[PDB]
């Protein structure tokens, strides 16, 4: 530390936290010249602390002033290094903060999105909150380092080719500034890294070096009894001290972590579930409790992104599937990334369980064996990076609202890794909408065109909301543009129907496998328990009765519209789900529903936005009004 170029007062503070030499990652990003001020790229799995590279980077220069700036992609990543950074910094007179696109939802169970401050010297965010502002036009000043952990998210297809447009836009902004990318292990470091601009740092060893061990099973209930027989027994280990073992299982369905958590509830295992659908109480109550020797099993899927600080001793994957498609290596890899280092004692153990030739669907692409050696076997990805039209033309859009000269779009644009295209191509697909106009050689954003980027809309969405104004209210707009997709069904329906069609059944009710059923009343119909065909002609009756041959629209709808009638009345998530289940037997996520009624508020101020433009005022009051109705209830 003392041997290392930068304030001693921070040095200070950091010696007051507990730190005392460089990681391996970080001694070697540290002698590849990061505190020279060099544009650096680390690479290493997670569980290696990958995160305080960032702050190497910025704390000196925010130290004087000079801005730092951290983006993430999730959400309670971005409260947790939040948090850890106020409370570790202020200390040294560092005004930090947090920007996202901030909540809008105003309910007991959840998160105020305090602290959204631009004059102060330290700056997280997450990806979207951030790009919103800069379409606004918004500047942040005195920025002197740009940090972003785990972005390897481009990959995904969905917020990737966002975040290179929204990449670019920031080289363009502070190129004087010392960029960091800090990401888990991914496939082709060198090229990429080439195609940054960017000093590569390798570190692909484990922090914790793994022991891997396979058991077979010839069905499900072997495979669930050896998984309770694995608990039980890591269960009983200790250090040297008086101890225990604790054990995380990854399977493949969220109705499935519950399935499982009360079945090794049974076998007297202290166990539970975790997965987002849940209420953020008993969510984090139970990271808590897990980290504290309580708990002994947690059951869970791949949606254990960061931020989730969780421990365990063992880790055991009764499947390889994430609905209906197999893992990724890199997914896979990330979910022994919470396995070894979590394990503060012996060197952690991973336990996978495999039926033979067992295909959990049909669409799969190679049964559970082949799937394995795939995944153990291989080493990780390269990152895929391709631009739909449309998110070209969102990214392009973005720009114009950023930057206001077409040298400087086409600059930018020449800078993104996804462009197929040019700027003046898209520039003047969007003169035609009147989104921008052109001015050669200057770029004009319109408030149409400024809106619209502003609230990361797609084009299609964007006509579809400017053709029916007016014509439709503005609660059948939002809901068209996003309806409910996440419900599904009973336990107890859901096997009676796999057991009533002879056949494979998805687990969703918005499946081919369930219309096959609905379209076969008189047939599958009289095979059922009274209660369980009791509620499923209930079901047909209040989603099916379409007169329409296809139902699945109708469906959707009537779903969103029953959520937000039962919002509007006063209701909470809690109480809507838990009336879902009690009239219907239908398995619906509080998380889920709060997330869609925020996401449902974010596009009735976005439809508030059009409407103000032209003048609007039928659905700019109605959805001042609805936005109010659903935010406080």
């Amino acid at each position: 530390v003392d041997e290392l170029p930068v304030p001693e007062k921070f040095k200070e503070v950091l010696k007051s936290e507990g730190v005392r030499e460089l990681l391996p990652v970080q001694s070697l990003a540290v002698k590849n010249g990061l505190l020279d001020g060099e544009n650096l790229l680390v690479v290493s799995a997670t569980a290696s602390g990958k995160t305080l590279i960032g702050e190497l980077a910025g704390v000196p220069k925010a130290m004087q002033g000079k801005k730092l700036l951290f983006l993430v992609p999730l959400v309670a990543l971005a409260n947790q290094k939040y948090e850890d950074f106020k409370r570790r910094y202020s200390k040294l007179g560092l005004r930090v903060a947090i920007r996202v696109g901030m909540s809008r939802i105003k309910t007991k169970d959840e998160l105020v999105v305090v602290d959204t401050g631009i004059d102060a010297d330290i700056i997280v965010g997450t990806y979207e909150g951030i790009d919103y502002l800069l379409r606004a036009g918004r500047k942040i000043g005195n920025v002197g380092t740009i940090v972003i952990d785990e972005i390897h998210t481009l990959d995904d297809e969905e917020r990737g080719p966002r975040l290179d447009g929204l990449i670019a836009r920031l080289r363009k902004l502070y190129p004087k500034a010392q960029f960091i990318g800090l990401s888990a292990t991914v496939g082709n470091p060198d090229e990429l890294a080439k195609e940054l601009g960017l000093k590569l740092v390798l570190y692909d060893e484990r922090p914790v070096d793994l022991e891997r061990h396979i058991i077979i099973v010839r069905n499900e209930s072997e495979k669930w009894r050896h998984i309770a027989n694995l608990c039980r027994a890591e269960a009983m280990r200790k250090s040297k001290q008086g101890y225990k073992g604790q054990s995380i299982v990854f399977t493949f369905s969220r109705k499935r972590t519950h399935e499982l958590a009360a079945y090794l509830t049974s076998k007297g295992l202290k166990a539970k579930p975790y997965h987002s659908g849940l209420p953020y109480k008993q969510r984090k109550l139970t990271e808590m409790e897990f980290l504290a020797q309580r708990l002994d099993v947690v059951v869970t899927t791949a949606a254990l992104g960061a931020g989730v600080d969780f421990p365990a001793s063992q880790v055991i994957f009764e499947s390889l599937a994430m609905g209906n498609k197999w893992l990724s290596v890199r997914e896979f890899h990330q979910m022994l990334g919470r396995a070894g280092r979590p394990l503060y004692h012996e060197k952690g153990k991973v336990y996978l369980l495999v039926e033979p030739g067992r295909k959990y669907s049909a669409q799969m692409e190679g049964t559970e064996d082949e799937v394995a050696f795939k995944l153990l076997t291989a080493p990780i990805e390269p990152v895929q990076v391709e631009w739909s039209d449309e998110l070209e033309q969102d990214n392009v859009l973005a720009h114009s609202c950023v930057f206001n000269r077409l040298d400087v779009i086409e600059e930018v644009q020449s800078m993104c890794l996804g462009a197929n295209q040019s700027a003046e191509k898209v520039l003047e697909k969007l003169e035609e909408f009147d989104f921008v106009k052109m001015k050669r050689p200057i770029v004009e954003v319109t408030p149409y065109g400024r809106a619209v980027s502003m609230s990361f809309l797609l084009p299609k969405e964007a006509t579809f909301i400017r053709g029916n104004l007016g014509k439709r209210e503005a609660r059948w707009i939002a809901v068209k543009l996003l309806p409910f997709e996440n419900i599904y069904l009973s336990g107890t329906l859901q096997r009676e129907l796999e057991g009533a069609v002879r056949g494979r059944l998805s687990a969703n009710v918005f499946s081919p496998s369930f219309a096959s059923i609905l379209e076969e009343l008189d047939k599958v119909i009289p095979e059922l328990s009274p209660n369980a065909a009791e509620r499923l002609f209930t079901i047909y009756q209040e989603f099916f009765m379409c007169p329409e041959e296809d139902c699945t629209e109708y469906a959707m709808e009537r779903v969103s519209n029953l959520i937000i009638e039962l919002r509007r009345s006063g209701k909470h998530p809690t109480q809507i789900a838990e009336h879902f289940r009690k009239v219907y037997g239908l398995i619906v996520y509080p998380g889920d529903v709060f997330t869609w009624l925020d996401g449902i508020v974010r596009k009735l101020e976005a439809i508030e936005r059009i409407a103000r433009v032209f003048r609007v005022r039928k659905t700019e009051e109605g959805a001042k009004i609805l936005k109010r109705e659903i935010e406080e209830g």
